[PDB]
């Protein structure tokens, strides 16, 4: 059955990645150490993985070979996690914790956490730019590049933490919160799959954009769920969101509403899509890796 | 040939139309991220690495259009460290050239951000931008020269060695190490930019003009410290006698001119960038203070 497929993959990914990362990560004893250790203290031991599994499992239904993605796959994850670091900064989000771990300015300074998640993004880049793992024509190499600095920068990830910062006391409409969600999470998410479509010399531009589609739609849901289990856990127990705006029948029906839109973009692909058919509840619904194995085993 | 004024003041505003070309306007959302990117980038600086990139053009005949992408990628990412390096956690300026720093001019999340956009962007114009119009691998390299220049092995982790020597002494080597890095690998990226503009550029032309800017790059931050010292973390007359040091800044300065060998007064701009960059560059911020 796809769960228990889908269960296996995940695992299985996880450790490729894991794997694949501290093999891009300059080492713990060479210099400069601390900001290599800081750099790997953030990347390494785990996390959801959830732009690589994007990567791999878009890789796995168009028929690319693991091996050119194991690249664009630390690429996305470097950005993302260099994008953790720096919202963690006090100047930003100001988070002590992450994943029952201190995070990267608690356990180091603030000066290291500037520059290890500065030297991962360059490293990102770098690993584009020269991994020779990935085998593809020059061209699509460049727009591998060119898709992971335009998802990255100030038109998607960088500039809707602006937008999100800019927003603190205000009440956006629905649009407007989309947008915002669409550049600060969507546009790596996206690029996450389009990496995978690059590494396919020749793939149709219709499998793109639907693929496109279908990361679009997942990326909206699964923030929007988010704000759904923030809002029933406050009013079940003793900043600009879905159910204040919508609602929560409203917020509720828009995730299910982008949920079919993304099952429907997939319309375009057979069996070999399952993956992404059971990775796109997964991720929407919030469910953790051990959950998702105790009910298909 | 012309004279290098001419060519200062020419590039200084070639360069400034063609980053203002390449800024997001400071009309469209997110606004106040892309005025502060403008902020840092158009506000000032002694633009040597645009320098740099448009006159190793010239010496080997690329014309300047196909390096006005290369030079405000290279600035983008040197303006980048400034913001993130004048910020509270690191070397904590208010003041940067007489204005305003970048996070008292806005905050400091915009700050940061302002260099995170910055980083993202250079790597964008060099991957797209139409006007470096030169075959595919050269782009490529290009782009891997910039992420090596600006990464842990380069420009960063530069900065993070520097950090970790504070109250500390280093050897020759390692003091040599910490500025190679730093400022070093950024400086050569500019040049060796220029370089990947001219298809079938000889791997000896290319080491020549390397070898000029890693030589540069060095005599330039010897003689920064031998400025220092003269008006009252490790340094070069610390280390060597002041004497040793100057001796020192001397010899990478013959050996960067040494590597223009045979040229005609075709690396005429080259050689007088040099004499600049190494006398007036270098005592600049303790001139006007």
């Amino acid at each position: 059955n796809p769960e228990r497929s889908l269960s296996d993959f995940m695992r299985s990914s996880q450790e490729r990645v894991e794997r694949a990362l501290d093999a891009r990560l300059p080492a713990a004893d060479r210099m400069p150490e601390r900001l290599h250790q800081a750099m790997r203290y953030s990347v390494l031991g785990g996390g959801k993985r959830m732009r690589p599994l994007l990567t791999y499992a878009t890789g796995q239904t168009i028929g690319v070979a693991a091996d050119l993605l194991d690249g664009p796959a630390c690429a996305v994850e470097f950005i993302h996690v260099y994008s953790l670091i720096h919202d963690d900064l006090p100047a930003m989000d100001d988070d002590d914790l992450r994943r029952g771990k201190p995070t990267c300015h608690k356990a180091y300074d603030e000066a290291t956490a500037i520059l290890a998640g500065d030297g991962l993004q360059a490293l990102a880049f770098h690993v584009l730019a020269q991994d020779p793992s990935i085998a593809v024509p020059a061209e699509n190499r460049i727009a591998m590049i060119e898709t992971l600095a335009k998802a990255s920068g100030p038109a998607g990830m960088v500039g809707g933490q602006a937008i999100d910062l800019a927003s603190v006391g205000k009440k956006l409409d629905l649009p407007g919160l989309e947008n915002m969600h669409i550049r600060k999470t969507g546009a790596l998410i996206r690029a996450s799959v389009r990496l995978a479509c690059l590494a396919r010399p020749g793939l149709p531009a219709e499998q793109f954009d639907r693929l496109d589609h279908y990361a679009k739609c997942i990326g909206l849901a699964f923030q929007i769920q988010d704000d759904i289990l923030d809002e029933e856990s406050d009013t079940q127990t003793l900043k600009p969101n879905y159910p204040a705006l919508l609602g929560l029948s409203g917020a509720k029906e828009k995730a299910e509403e982008m949920h079919e839109a993304a099952l429907e973009s997939l319309a375009g692909f057979g069996p070999e899509a399952d993956l992404l058919r059971e990775l796109a509840r997964f991720i929407i619904q919030r469910q953790s890796a051990e959950n998702l194995y105790f009910q298909s085993h």
